[PDB]
């Protein structure tokens, strides 16, 4: 009785599609023992019952639905047994031997892109420079590598005279201006952003976008006793805090930062104090597609200054404060 | 027949900086009433490991290097014979400092740059993996009057942005350093120098092209690199800087806009003077080479695409 000898010490067949139908071949197991037939079985690592083996041919096949997102790898032990020979002149025992089979599941593209928000709200000022950042979008999905790697594009209604309105950076999701908005205050643009995985060759998802056009008549200046570099470094967290206070008055409103600068003061606001900060903001109301009235915005922030200062404390440091809210100086200078 | 404690061994990863004699793992087999001796029978061609034939302790025998080889598969043998596989993985250590892609970055700002306007993007890399080549960036800027910070850098992206206004500072400049530190700021460091020079409209020229500004903007990095080559054959190390990309302006006082065509406003900084190249010289370098520049722009602009002219922006009309 020869102990069965596999063709390989271990098996590493090619990856198996997570969308493989039942009966799909995974790979071949082969062993021989001189003058004896061989039978194949699976002895361990097949607890989930995802594979079977044809006990005569040694073909490992898919037995049940697979899912890369539940399990990526399997390590099976297959066993080969020679069959007994009990004849008048030959008596050969059954003998067994095992071998490891490393099976890897191949990720397929079975999850479409999902945007982190269904509705993105932004704004642009009348004096925004060409290619100024408006907002950044992001879609993800549960697939791996290329199958959740996004290409972004915009679907925007026609604009006359070769103007495109906005563009999106194809791989980063950054939406930027593509025209000037002089004299367009109170206009607004509604459009869609599409994410397509496999860098634009796979599945797609979408989100809506509103960009409202404002100018200084829509804005308020938050004056803080900390440098503009601190405010700018933390601006995402600060804006999220301000959104909460505006949103308890105007549901779904989005606060937008126009600029962050030194505190301006003195005659004609001509002096700059870099130890302090002027943060110019507005808010867009998705109910109107336009900016919140700047006097209402003043009331929402000025009325809550103590609470806002408390929420800013971890960012500004203790004794960091909003000093005041004021109307932009170029407006009042009229 | 000697029976191992395990069918195969997968000990923990071994530091690529492991000293000789460092333990990798233990191999153990028993055969009743008989002593056991251990050897390494295969996969140790490079001689990186040894085994104590009595204790079964596998140890580091020579210098390792994750950047040359990450994995080893040894076959160990126990005699009183039988064998077993040992899968050894090398752990990447942080032994390459950050290296900036350029040693000297040159940029500019206009007198009317808005606060936190993008200036330029830096990037350092190194041969380590994962966290050990993942960069945190910071700036070291010589003192500026009135406590001004000058510029900031986005900690993980390398984008350098303005942090003050530059009104009336034309022909002033800032020399400073950017530091990259791997392991997100807790590991090794490298640096590069940065020059940012201050200009205004008196330093600029407008490249007028027969393609939309959206096309120019998409390709701006390659276009700027082509323009650098033409300026650099006249002024060594000069850097072309893009001030803006817009519709082609025309009509009275250049008040009208044509979005089918493009005005690309540029200037150049000369690292010899730390200041802008004279705008009339810049005009000669570009206008004199328009045919050659148009040939190099062809793959970007597409069929029939060209620079139409260079014009000088003027405040008084
Ligand atoms: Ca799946
Ligand atoms: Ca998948
Ligand atoms: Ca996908
Ligand atoms: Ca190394
Ligand atoms: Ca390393
Ligand atoms: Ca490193």
């Amino acid at each position: 009785g020869e102990i069965p000898r596999f063709t390989q010490e271990e098996y590493r067949p090619p990856p198996v599609s997570e969308l493989a139908a039942k009966g799909t071949m995974v790979g071949l197991i082969s062993a021989a023992a001189i003058n004896q037939s061989i039978v194949y079985s699976i002895v361990s690592g097949n607890e989930e019952d995802k594979f079977g083996i044809n006990n005569i041919t040694g073909v490992i096949y898919v037995n049940a639905p697979l899912d890369y997102e539940t399990r990526t790898s399997y390590v099976l032990r297959v066993q080969a047994d020679s069959l007994e020979v009990v004849l008048a002149n030959l008596r050969v025992p059954s003998k067994s031997n095992t071998a490891k089979v490393y099976i890897e599941i191949q990720d397929e593209n079975d999850h479409p892109p999902v945007f982190q928000k269904k509705f993105y709200i932004g704004g642009v000022s009348e004096d925004a420079r060409m290619f100024a950042s408006v907002l950044r979008v992001k879609a993800t999905d549960k697939d791996t590598g290329n199958y959740s790697a996004m290409a972004y594009r915009l679907i925007i209604p026609p604009i006359k005279e070769g103007k495109e309105g906005f563009v999106v950076e194809t791989y980063t999701g950054l939406i930027k201006t593509a025209m000037l908005f002089h004299n367009m205050r109170r206009s607004y643009f509604k459009f869609q952003v599409i994410a397509t995985d496999d860098y634009g060759k796979g599945l797609s998802g979408k989100a809506d976008v509103l960009v409202s056009v404002v100018n200084q008549l829509d804005m308020q200046v938050i004056v803080s006793n900390v440098p503009p570099t601190l405010v700018e470094k933390k601006i995402e967290d600060l804006t999220e805090i301000l959104d909460r206070y505006v949103q308890e008055q105007i549901p779904g409103a989005k606060v937008v930062v126009e600029s962050i600068g030194a505190r301006r003061h003195g005659d004609a606001f001509s002096l700059e104090d870099y130890t302090k900060c002027d943060l110019t903001v507005y808010a867009i109301d998705p109910q109107t597609n336009r900016a919140v009235d700047r006097n209402e915005l003043f009331k929402f922030l000025d009325g809550k200054l103590l609470d806002i200062n408390k929420d800013f404390q971890p960012y500004y440091g203790e004794g960091g404060r909003i000093l005041e809210i004021r109307t932009p100086e170029a407006v009042t200078s009229i």
